[PDB]
């Protein structure tokens, strides 16, 4: 399979797989059921900012989702990700609807990995283009007319749909560790909208770093977040 | 064919094609012909840095290649590079030999392209991986046991071979330009080594940016520099 | 006198010391006479944003001032700048009013400066503190309480007021250019907001690079824009 | 007294005031006495590298110091320095000897630092000009004739000299916090040559943050490293 490490933005509990009662942050390590969760006050239809950053001497993954003056959710593990994954992988986003729904809009997305003694990649979309040359977009991902990544289907009219699952990755595979490395670092931030008609909205929002080769694993929907084949 | 800009760090004079009657780096906007050069005291042996950079307000792109101590050779051209490219673009190091020949080594490259009103992309590398996962390597180009990408063919003992072409694009397309775009800007360095046996190295080395979809055209060795399919 | 090169964003055509006669934008190389001058449909009461960029090795400093879907007026002049200013500079945002008069907010300012072969400085701010520690705040500037940065005095209520002029500077001196550099850079972006109740407003804004040490000259205002001493 | 946060590469043990009984890289925080250390296995004459990185959702002070294909030593501490440390400092390099003595050469120093929700600063130097006008110098620090930025007093033959202490703080003071921020993040390298003839090297280099107006204290010479005005 796949080796997933993701920052997750879970806007609905699946608490038989795990998830806390609430919506969370969460990250994963090679599975759905994190490692560590923070109650996430989710706020339907404001645009909401993640921030995720790692390095490899302090080998603690951080990620903070905020809403400007309304509330800042903060989750870390520490964790040796250049133990977990790959030297080289592609980062993503991803996002999926299931019975449940809602915009898993990306309004921005940057992120820098930077390997020292070495490398470094730096991206940054303040808007998507109509034909993102430079995402690979898997699933039902795709940019719309307005200059934003839906990552899960929306109809013509903005309406979000079920059953969705989508994921944008970088196109270039990042180094993001060599043996002969003396530390290897990433930040990624992203800026997402999800609104929903739904009163308990679905499914959530990944920033997820896995092997070059990744794709969408078969019965990876909905809570399982386009990341994962199953929940254990 | 390809539509190739440019900057190329000529080694050769072939002065039936144009060049001048020595060394020289010079500006190709989507022709071997030079529309400007500069004489270049090419120091084989040593290690040398190129520095190219362009933006769209200014509109002219300019490089520089030195080395330590002894020489810095400039070269600028006014171009609105934005007519002149695709949208999307690979940026690349070609170089080639041919009946005369030279390492064409890279011994790091970086690149950085902003577009301003919404995009960057930054990648540098200061050693090359045995396998550079984020590097489209075209023809001979291969990287070597010490990190250093050898654009045209060496032997084990590091000898350069002849009739050789080898190319490297960065792996992700980048955005340069957009018509909703204020500015436009990249710029680029690569550090080199050129060694050579012969009384008069060739062929040279060039930083290129071309349709993403470029490839080393058919008939482009020797003094075409990988680039381009005849000397018109 | 200081020495300073400016990139002035002149809302108000002073004709009688060379202003064409229309609110433009330009160059000035240690003159308010600008070497070079493009017209700015200057709009008031909108968010303006202005890039600055020049390479030594290209020695063509330019400029854009846009305002989102509507306009975008560049203004380039070729000049070896590290020939002009001193090794060491410190880089500011000035403005003015006169006899008439406009808001000179700015709302963000970024600015980065490379020596290569060196040094780097880059800072930007997207928005400004009450005690803006990295800032010189020079005449009337000052931070207002929603993180502007107001160049020239404005009252408690907002409105601009006449015989104003402010600078800010960056605190750090520059190093801008060393002998043995092989080439420097800057850029600059910042962004502006310009409301007047005045039918012709004025006076305008710049962004400038000038002596470390450089202070508001005596007899500076309006017209001048806070950088030099008299119109020659 | 000042606020000190400092990451010490501690050359001698003064085991007296609670350094480890070896040579040991350390996280500083209001104490000499450091809340963690790492034992450093250091290379009289060999140029090492410190790297040294937080970001206020970690929270998480890390640093790494390595010699190039020998040894990495690193050290973590768990501390909200947002808590501990002024919204605006100055950062700084410090080194002392005392009975025994070492070169304490900077040979580059970079810093970022970046408040998001909002502001970033970053500079770099690889090498130091004669007059370094973006660095405030404190006691015996100097910039040497080959761009070496010598912390402490070494005699023109390039031998260390004892009883020495010099700091070196970027000029511009940084904004590492506001209330507002969502997240503030800074990240700092430096290479380093330590050089002795003392069998006992003495007494070691700090990349350290403090408040703007910090100043070297009375009485912190040798095993307080220029920072504390005791041991306590
Ligand atoms: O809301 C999105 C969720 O919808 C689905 O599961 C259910 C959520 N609420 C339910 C109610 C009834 C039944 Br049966 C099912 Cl499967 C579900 C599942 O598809 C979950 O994986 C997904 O996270
Ligand atoms: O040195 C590299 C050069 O070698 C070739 O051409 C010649 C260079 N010197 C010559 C001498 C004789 C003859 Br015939 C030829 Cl084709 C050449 C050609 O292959 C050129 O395209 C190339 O630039
Ligand atoms: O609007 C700002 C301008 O106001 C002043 O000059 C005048 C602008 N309109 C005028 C009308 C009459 C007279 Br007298 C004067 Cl000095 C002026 C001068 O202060 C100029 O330097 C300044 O640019
Ligand atoms: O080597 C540098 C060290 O030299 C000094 O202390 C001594 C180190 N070795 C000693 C031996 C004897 C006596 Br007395 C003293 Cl004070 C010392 C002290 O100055 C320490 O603060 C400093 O770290
Ligand atoms: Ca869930
Ligand atoms: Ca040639
Ligand atoms: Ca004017
Ligand atoms: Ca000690
Ligand atoms: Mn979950
Ligand atoms: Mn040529
Ligand atoms: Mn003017
Ligand atoms: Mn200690």
């Amino acid at each position: 399979a796949d080796t997933i490490v993701a920052v997750e933005l879970d806007s609905y509990p699946n608490t038989d797989i795990g998830d806390p009662s609430y919506p969370h942050i969460g990250i994963d390590i090679k599975s759905v059921r994190s490692k560590s969760t923070a109650r996430w006050n989710m706020q339907t239809g404001k645009v909401g900012t993640a921030h995720i950053s790692y390095n490899s001497v302090a080998k603690r993954l951080s990620a903070v989702v905020s809403y400007t003056g309304s509330s800042s959710t903060t989750v870390s593990y520490d964790v040796d990700l250049n133990n977990v994954l790959p030297e080289w992988v592609r980062v993503g986003l991803s996002a999926t609807t299931g019975l449940y729904k809602e915009t898993n809009t990306i309004l921005s997305w940057s992120f820098t990995s930077k390997l020292k003694t070495a490398n470094s990649l730096h991206f940054s979309f303040n808007q998507f283009s109509q034909n993102p040359k430079d995402l690979i977009l898997q699933g039902d991902a795709t940019t719309d007319s307005d200059g934003n990544l839906q990552l899960t289907r929306v109809s013509s009219d903005g309406s979000p749909q079920g059953s969705s699952v989508g994921r944008a990755l970088f196109y270039a595979p990042v180094h993001i560790w060599e043996k002969s490395a003396v530390v290897a670092s990433f930040d990624a931030t992203f800026t997402f909208l999800i609104k929903s008609p739904d009163r308990d909205p679905a499914d959530g929002i990944t920033f997820f770093i896995a092997n070059t080769d990744t794709s969408i694993p078969s019965g990876s929907g909905g809570r399982l977040l386009g990341l994962f084949p199953d929940a254990n």
